[PDB]
């Protein structure tokens, strides 16, 4: 498999779990940082990263009736400027720039109560596709599927009904859905992390997926696996290899990487493209930082991207 080794930039430093970077409809650059604890007990935060300097502001440190959250992945709305954050201790959140948040489920469309959940995949259709690789969200005692099977995936849908697609996963991480050429979706795809593989389902309509299928396999034995992903314009999917020091690339059709990114570290996390650019920012659990390099091309025009009143 065919290695590249380009140029990787410092952005930022000292985010404990350094996760979910995101690009909002202003060019803003956000991170977060699942990890940060306080007296041993969870204290996430929800940060903005100034790019020309590399200075950070924590926007939003959430907590539910005492309870802190573990912030892990981040997806940036279309219609109002604001963050979409999958969150392992409460659920799913929406974030404004000004730091205020709202939880947004309790219980799932079936009234069972939500799971934690740790990144997340808009359509463009407007359907938010998320993971949820922790048991119950709080007040419920934290567990999470390293080892066990009860991961799911929801579907929070553009008419607000946060649907649960499946279960039974080890660990559900990385999520990301790819499109037509004409904008439907219709190919959902889930990373497992442990078992070092990548997961597919056919997208029939908002909330429904079929044909479960073990579509790509990551590469290593090591801890880890695949974390974050995302699709560049041509549809190739890029995705952090946790453990490996490398990026996966993986063809339309999947299988085995096509390609790899070596990485100045062992635990790539999360990445994001920079709107209209080749530039990828990479998140990473070694130096717990941020970085960015130049891919071959330029991303996946993320949901926030797309026009509501848009003629072609
Ligand atoms: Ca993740
Ligand atoms: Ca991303």
């Amino acid at each position: 498999i065919p290695v590249i080794e380009p140029l990787f930039t410092k952005v930022t430093e000292d985010i404990p779990g350094a996760e979910g970077p995101v690009f909002d409809k202003n060019g803003d650059f956000y991170i977060v940082a699942p990890e940060v604890e306080v007296n041993g007990k969870p204290a996430g935060e929800i940060l903005r990263i100034d790019l020309k300097t590399g200075k950070k502001t924590v926007i939003c440190k959430p907590e539910v009736n005492g309870y802190g959250g573990i912030p892990a992945g981040c997806q940036c709305d279309r219609d109002a400027n604001q963050l979409f954050v999958a969150d392992m201790r409460l659920g799913l959140l929406v974030v404004q720039t000004d730091g205020t948040f709202e939880e947004i489920a309790k219980k799932d469309s079936e009234g069972r109560r939500m799971q934690g959940c740790n990144d997340c995949a808009f359509d463009y259709e407007g359907n938010l596709w998320i993971t949820a690789p922790a048991g119950e969200v709080a007040p419920a005692d934290y567990t999470r599927s390293m080892q066990e099977k009860f991961g799911s995936i929801y579907c929070f849908t553009t008419d607000g009904q946060m649907i649960q697609v499946d279960t039974a996963f080890q660990f559900p991480n990385g999520i990301a859905v790819r499109h037509m050429n004409d904008g439907r979706p219709y190919q959902l795809i889930v990373a497992e992390t442990p078992t070092k593989k990548l997961w597919s389902y056919d997208i029939k309509g908002p909330a429904k997926i079929e044909n479960k299928k073990v579509w790509g396999h990551i590469p290593g034995t090591h801890e880890g696996g695949a974390d974050g992903m995302d699709f560049d314009e041509d549809n190739n999917l890029l995705v952090a290899n946790l453990g490996s020091s490398h990026i996966e690339v993986f063809g339309p059709d999947g299988g085995q990487p096509k390609m790899r990114i070596r990485c100045p570290f062992e635990k790539p996390s999360n990445l994001h493209f920079k709107p209209q650019t080749k530039t990828i920012f990479v998140t990473e659990h070694e130096n717990n930082a941020v970085w960015k390099f130049e891919w071959q091309r330029n991303g996946k025009k993320q949901y926030c991207e797309t026009l509501k009143f848009g003629i072609f």
